[PDB]
């Protein structure tokens, strides 16, 4: 229903007018803290008034927009479209002292733009832009650029008293027929995502392994950073295109959770509940049809959700509940909240101002998939947020 930006605001969701007016008027929820005040803006020779206008509107709405003031944007400029001379800008920017880098990068070279991803990602919150592709497209960058830089664009409007329960979006994605990688992602309800681990690229074999292992990494960097934040009620919401190991992966999950009481990393007596969320087949209702909630089963639920970007085209999400430690009695009225929350998530996306109406918790994982396959498919770095604090609580994959 609303999303609630700064000075104490919210605005309704689906007007992505009244969203940026909002934040003209009274800010972001949460405006990033920076060291620097300096952000490089970084590209070539060529098209001067295309990017001085470029920086003039960057430069506008990061403060009028965001309320992001005295920022500096400082300029540097590659010689060659390779990577070698890209990267000794990237390297001369980072040692002047920056914040970020937004890089402007050519049309046509795919392997050189996933290379450089994939550094600049190890290296310092960055922003990629492509010279072909304005006041539009500025403004969408700018969502993901302050979210890199730590900001809060808006968050969801929901109970205080469900405050402190967490969703963790956990699961694999494939590589390819053999290899995979797992992630876990905590998200608070009101869809700002915490903490993010993700596995090495393993074997389908070893799955199970590192699933376990994920999770757990990731809840222990949650509560070593919040030691009093008692979690008693978790919600997983496992996806993927992973190997379909039904019974298996449940049986490590429900493991999971009982192993992390015992690390004392959730309450003795959290109340917890595994879901599988899967986007269906899409189909066309020839707003009734929207947070529409459809029961096929005692376990088994879809979500009617609708069509991203504008008969109502509706791309369905399942829902599975496949273990919980509920009372018979209280499963009713906790699947009622678990479909309303993953209703709400849907409209969590800090990608742009548009909705992408897929639940953050599926679809952050989504991102980060994509990138990893593509760093992997063109032999860029592999994405390493081993001892990098920014790389496991900021949203680097929007
Ligand atoms: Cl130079
Ligand atoms: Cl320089
Ligand atoms: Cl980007
Ligand atoms: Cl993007
Ligand atoms: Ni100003
Ligand atoms: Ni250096
Ligand atoms: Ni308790
Ligand atoms: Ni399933
Ligand atoms: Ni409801």
């Amino acid at each position: 229903l609303t999303y609630r930006i700064g000075n104490g605001a919210s605005v309704p969701i689906s007007n992505t007018g009244e969203l940026i007016k909002g934040l003209r008027n009274y800010g972001p929820y949460e405006v990033p803290s920076l060291k620097y005040n300096q952000i490089a803006l970084i590209h070539n020779n060529q098209f001067s008034s295309l990017i001085n206008q470029l920086k003039s509107q960057i430069s506008s709405k990061i403060d009028e927009v965001w309320h992001i003031h005295n920022i500096n944007i400082s300029e540097f400029i590659y010689d060659s479209p390779h990577f070698d001379s890209i990267k000794s800008q990237v390297d001369n920017a980072i040692d002047t002292g920056v914040d970020g880098i937004m890089l402007v990068l050519p049309e046509y070279n795919t392997p050189l733009y996933y290379k450089l991803k994939s550094y600049l990602i190890n290296s310092i919150p960055s922003q990629f832009m492509r010279y072909d592709i304005l006041t539009f497209y500025v403004d969408n960058l700018l969502v993901q650029f302050v979210s890199k830089l730590g900001g809060k664009p808006w968050i969801l409007n929901v109970d205080p008293e469900k405050g402190s329960d967490i969703i963790i979006g956990t699961g694999a994605t494939r590589i390819d027929n053999v290899n995979l990688f797992c992630f876990a992602m905590v998200f608070k309800k009101d869809g700002t995502m915490l903490w993010n681990e993700i596995s090495p690229i393993v074997t389908s074999s070893e799955y199970l392994t590192y699933l376990k292992s994920t999770i757990k990494k990731v809840v222990y960097g949650f509560k070593k950073s919040n030691p009093d934040w008692d979690v008693e009620k978790l919600t997983l919401h496992v996806s993927g295109k992973r190997p379909k190991m039904k019974d298996g992966e449940t049986k490590i999950l429900k493991e999971t959770v009982e192993e992390l009481k015992k690390q004392e990393m959730v309450s003795r007596d959290v109340k917890y509940a595994i879901l599988h969320l899967n986007e269906t087949h899409p189909f066309w209702v020839m707003h009734p049809y929207e947070g529409t909630k459809v029961k096929l089963s005692s376990k088994r639920y879809l979500l009617t959700l609708l069509q991203p970007y504008l008969v109502t085209p509706i791309k369905p999400l399942s829902v599975e509940i496949v273990s919980d430690n509920w009372t018979s009695e209280e499963y009713y009225h906790n699947v009622h909240e678990i479909l309303d929350e993953i209703y709400y998530l849907s409209k969590m996306n800090w990608r742009g101002f548009r909705s992408r109406n897929l639940p953050v918790t599926v679809n952050y994982p989504k991102l980060v998939a994509g990138i990893i396959a593509n760093v992997n498919r063109y032999g860029g770095y592999p994405i390493n947020p081993e001892g990098n604090r920014s790389l496991q609580t900021n949203p680097w994959f929007l």
